[PDB]
């Protein structure tokens, strides 16, 4: 009995989902828990995102 018991490991240690958003450019330090996907100040007060409660990443 065999097992695919190879992989690589994973390094890093650190946050991705906070790098900036491709629509206001703004410092990512917000997550929307209605669409779950990191958002920025901008999108927040946005009525995108205004609506949805948003968390601080
Ligand atoms: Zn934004
Ligand atoms: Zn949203």
């Amino acid at each position: 009995g065999s097992s695919g018991s190879s992989g690589t490991p994973g390094r890093g240690s650190r946050v991705t989902d906070q790098g900036i958003c491709p629509k206001h450019q703004e410092a990512l330090k917000l997550f929307c828990e209605v669409d779950e996907e990191a958002i920025c100040v901008v999108c927040r007060e946005s009525r995108s995102h205004k609506q949805h409660s948003v968390v601080p990443l």
